[PDB]
């Protein structure tokens, strides 16, 4: 049941009115997919949908805030009605938000866990049983972050949510492989913009932002390719590799440090 | 200053009435720390405090449901009042749910996320500002799980929460190192405790062995605490799956 192509297939993209969501949906449509996009903003969603129709594609918009399970259930119902089935679900919400852990208040935490973690959990709650009942395989993809794979100072709160999304994707991949449902997680790079000499001429710690050195269109092509190849990870920036290695080496060496002090298990 | 020894230090342990939390509290106390144990099971908490006091240890019980930030704030206030200060916080309370992701209802998700992930977040929210204000460093340890480091079919929902705990610990370690606050995250495979029965009700390596390793790791200021060597290969396998993605992308012509 693993996705063999996008042509004539049905895809649902949350947060589809802009950014990664819209770029990815547009790539799916270029490859022949029929689209349902969701976003919180009715008129901006209408605009994205009309843009896609203007390019000759078939797209509908459904208003949905991913933080609310009931709205996600309504979206799943509407997507199956409009498309007659769903083959690909691309769960996407939110943007990079930074700040030192010590300065995050409770509202900061609540917002980020809701949009960046619950928005992805809700996509599984609302779509997974329906994809299993449909019984024809398909694919579920998530937008996490490089900050879902390694610690980044200044992205503590966003990182906690994104670690949860990566864990969700990795376990889901194993569980639904036997059902012919592929799983991928897109992990976009972040960067601390260092103060340039020109800006310097003109206390919160590092404040990373999204890396914009690779275009959204290129990343959308990689994302669609990864889904077709059924690759679990989508890692657009080569700079990520060494940080991931360093994290796993720190974990691994811990075993030898323990043994050196006399641990026997 | 990073923790130099437990003698005369003040420690707070959540989920301290049973299992790894009680064992670790007991180990801290054997090493001379003064303790605040916290839990939701009130008779168990009182019994656990009695057990420590009977051994001549200075221990107090404070009830706290870690799902509620106001309760965790009350715990932090009361621990500072009872002990004069807090040097070590062990955010350990947790529950388990098991089963395929597709079998989880919304209540399963809420219970696990609220106790296992929000309990940890709330411990930082409540204790971190107080530790920074106190200005003498300290240590914050979390109980995550081996499921916070690798996927496990049947432990998806638990794993989502425990991944969030590991991410919290790893970033927090970097941010508060300049303040002399050490951070550790404990990631065991299976340990015989009352976890399963307590989890249902709320809705090999012994716990004492884990407690010795945890106390030792805190004094060594090690970020990871990994009692089961069987975890090592699975962690390596996960790294390899991630790392090879770069070569697979390049083979397809990706140049970024």
């Amino acid at each position: 049941g693993f996705l063999s192509g996008f042509d004539g297939r049905a895809a649902v993209v949350t947060g589809g009115a802009s950014g990664i969501g819209l770029a990815t949906a547009t790539e799916f449509a270029r490859r022949g997919a029929r689209l349902v996009l969701s976003d919180v903003d009715q008129p901006a969603l209408e605009q994205a949908v009309n843009g896609l129709r203007g390019q000759g594609f078939d797209a509908h918009g459904v208003v949905c805030d991913v933080r609310h399970l009931d709205e996600m259930v309504r979206l799943a119902d509407e997507a199956f009605r409009l498309l007659g089935g769903v083959d690909v679900v691309f769960s996407n919400a939110g943007i990079v938000v930074a700040g030192p852990l010590a300065q995050m208040n409770h509202d900061d935490w609540r917002w980020v866990i809701d949009i960046d973690l619950w928005g992805s959990i809700h996509a599984v709650e609302a779509f997974l049983p329906r994809l299993l009942e449909q019984g024809t395989g398909g694919h579920i993809a998530f937008t996490a972050s490089f900050a879902g794979l390694v610690p980044n100072a200044g992205l503590g709160t966003y990182g906690v949510a994104k670690y949860g999304v990566v864990g969700l994707a990795e376990t889901l991949a194993r569980e639904v492989k036997p059902n012919g449902i592929g799983v991928s997680v897109l992990c976009p790079m972040v960067v601390e913009t260092k103060l340039v000499s020109n800006s310097e001429r003109i206390a919160f710690g590092p404040l990373p932002t999204q890396d914009e050195s690779v275009s959204a269109d290129d990343v959308a092509r990689l994302t669609a390719d990864a889904i077709l190849a059924n690759r679990l990870y989508i890692l657009p920036h080569a700079a990520a590799r060494e940080s991931i290695r360093r994290r796993f080496e720190r974990i691994d060496r811990t075993f030898d440090e323990q043994a050196a002090e006399g641990w026997t298990h």
